[PDB]
C-alpha cells in the first residue's frame, strides 16, 4: 500500500460537497466517504476500483 493511501483527507480545508473513496488498510478495502475541492489529502479516490487497484495488497 503506498503512503498516500493513509493520509487523511483533509475535507475541512474549504466548504465543499464532493463524494470521494477512502482507503482502509485496517480492512484491505475503501470505503466512500466525503471530501472538498479545496485541500484534501491524496487518500481520496473517484472509485473503489482505483483505491483497491493501487493500494488493496
Amino acid at each position: 500500500r503506498p503512503r498516500f493511501c493513509e493520509l487523511a483527507p483533509s475535507a475541512g480545508s474549504c466548504f465543499a460537497f464532493v463524494p470521494s473513496y477512502y482507503y482502509n488498510q485496517y480492512s484491505n478495502t475503501c470505503h466512500s466517504f466525503t471530501y472538498s475541492g479545496c485541500g484534501g489529502n491524496a487518500n481520496r479516490f473517484r472509485t473503489i476500483d482505483e483505491c483497491n487497484r493501487t493500494c488493496v495488497g
